[PDB]
């Protein structure tokens, strides 16, 4: 669910998951997707297109068991769509810390009705 993502989020990149993704570019939040502005926003176009793969769960509030070894997430259980679900989660995190570089606070709440029309996943 959103708590656990955004808590991979925080533990990968070390910045608040609301305030820094969550409205970021046309991908990140809560309005769909968008065609992507930077590397961050790419990142949350395709973990929005992983989310469009599971089947049987609710990414938004099915709660799933992953772990934190050698600060590694590792995503742990028996449920295939659960399983899915966290490695959706653990791989845009992943690419968010990946691409702190170009990360740009002046998309943070960019205007989604300034976004084009999203490719087909």
């Amino acid at each position: 669910s959103l708590f656990e993502l955004g808590k991979m989020i925080l533990q990968e990149t070390g910045k608040n998951p609301a305030k820094s993704y969550g409205a970021y570019g046309c991908n990140c939040g809560v309005l769909g997707r968008g065609g992507p502005k930077d590397a961050t926003d790419r990142c949350c176009y395709v973990h929005k297109c992983c989310y469009k793969k599971l089947t049987g769960c609710d990414p938004k509030k099915d709660r799933y068991s992953y772990s934190w070894k050698d600060k590694t997430i590792v995503c742990g259980e028996n449920n295939p769509c659960l399983k899915e679900l966290c490695e959706c989660d653990k791989a845009v995190a992943i690419c968010l810390r990946e691409n702190l570089g170009t990360y740009n606070k002046k998309y943070r709440y960019h205007l989604k009705p300034f976004c084009k029309k999203a490719d087909p996943c």
